[PDB]
């Protein structure tokens, strides 16, 4: 039965991270938004908040006025759709954390990373001097499309622009997310490393938070997949939204 | 070479369980018994103990003098095999644990879960009056048959009977267990969540249990596959079982 | 194109590679298998973890290899640690394969959970020539566990008692953990040889290189090398290419 879907990416990305996975879902018959958000596209602001990211979320889910839909987010996006959910629960069907972080109350996005990797975070961050972190080339193509070719991945490098830091360390109130009873579900792909596989990994550590929750399984990476096998991510969204 | 398998189901479940991947299996030249066990089926004991439930297999083995068989159990049916490869162990070829507990001496199968799922099943067999556990739908369809259909989980729920609770909450002594020189498999299908992956998980959490074991590995979830997917699943079980 | 150098592990002789190598070839890269001291037609009971680097190095330097992709499998992540640091100006990356990575002043033993390495100085001292035979039931449950028992036992024939000596050595590792070289670990998921769980290859070993490249594939510890050469070969190339 027909699904309509809402994409959010996270950071290093845009709204065109989805255009080859959006298309398939499009050509199986299901309704797609692929909403762009604050400080993020082609809007400038490297001083963006959370708060500002969620607003322009729930502003876009308000004037297409969308309801029984299925709310998905990549990585950083898993922190958006907690904050959206929390702001128009009546409009969301399910909620799909896709290779996402899920904070706890009370915590950032960069509290999901092992000490190295955050002071890793915290120094590109500050080598800026305006507020962006930069993801360097070899650890992106190593960690982030560690199954692209080295073409595939300088072609995905130039869609993975420079990241305003302030959301992904503000300390999220995450306690209206964790109190709602939408049913969610946790997509992974088995070579996602763009935080390490282990205690810290996305699956089972991130997913964990979520309680109960729909686990799909599949073959890929955090950033490669969803350009080199929309098809199948297509599907592998649709076993994770559907009811 | 040909292989005897006696398949033991699990809680929530009854020999039909088995009916497709044993129909598969003998197929391919295999000799196939899916007994029933007490208080299971159509043997109504809401208040049946592990001991009777291990009694019921046992008999069934001696009265068919059933030998050199792969004994295997899925789920709570790993406790049960481990309580009747103590009785007669001569008999038995080699032991499969499919998506199985395994419990150390002195514990429980409701010990290996997570705090909260355990607290979950004991509110449930309380709120039951009759000391049975009913999954809740939501739960069953999200971690018990997380790849199926909606239609497909519908009619799985429907072969999903309340479970009388006593033996998953009693101490099993397995100390014999512990000592038999039987050789071991453990066959783990990567989205089986019916308890959570992470640090309680079947595997590595449970298989390790084992000590030296034949690791076999598959795709599927708790109770969709072996319905599903029979052929495939009646070859990983010959993966797990020859010798 | 790529060049490659392929370290084989304990139990085994450059022949591990066959039939993965002629794989490798035939998609157009260049594959070295070397013997090391000690293995193969080398017997040396005694051999040392110095004496098998030495055998590696002394191959890349005679044959003056570059730019080339050092892979190790099993115990031969120990030799890619300690020969990269003597020649890594010739190597273009570092791939661990269902291999150790001990961390600076471990051994290979190290690696290991406290019954296994109680088991291994027990096989080691019951040979009374410092070698290692691994029991076939072990071997075959835990080693080639998605074989047939005849695929097993052919390839325990295959697998020639080990000289222990390199195995429990502590090495000195910290020219490797300073080297900027990129690394890769490839990991089969029915890999078993050490048991999964907190002592595993896959996040364990790998844990210990940093920042590296996965590539994920199926199989386990020594089938998966005969029986699936050309998926074999194409996971080294994700693991190898720049």
């Amino acid at each position: 039965t027909p699904l309509t879907f809402v994409l959010i990416h996270g950071s290093w990305a845009t709204a065109g991270f989805w255009d080859e996975t959006a298309s398939e879902l499009r050509k199986l018959g299901h309704t797609v938004y692929t909403p762009e958000y604050a400080g993020h596209g082609a809007d400038k602001n490297n001083n963006v908040t959370h708060e500002q990211i969620t607003k322009s979320v729930v502003d876009y889910i308000k004037q297409k006025d969308l309801k029984d839909f299925i709310l998905l987010g990549h990585s950083f996006g898993g922190s958006v759709i907690q904050t959206v959910s929390q702001q128009v629960p009546d409009r969301i069907k399910r909620i799909v954390f896709f290779d996402a972080f899920a904070p706890l109350d009370g915590q950032s996005v960069a509290d999901q990373f092992p000490a190295e990797s955050l002071k890793s975070f915290e120094q590109l961050r500050d080598a800026s001097g305006n507020n962006t972190i930069t993801l360097p080339f070899p650890l992106f193509r190593d960690t982030f499309v560690n199954t692209a070719s080295l073409a595939q991945a300088q072609a995905f490098y130039k869609q993975a622009p420079p990241e305003p830091a302030t959301p992904l360390f503000e300390k999220l109130d995450l306690k209206k997310f964790y109190s709602l009873q939408i049913p969610k579900s946790y997509l992974y792909l088995t070579e996602d490393t763009a935080i390490p596989q282990g205690p810290y990994g996305f699956h089972p550590t991130q997913s964990s938070h979520l309680g109960v929750f729909r686990f799909i399984e599949g073959k890929g990476d955090h950033m490669t997949t969803v350009r080199t096998e929309p098809k199948m991510m297509a599907e592998l969204m649709v076993k994770a939204g559907r009811d």
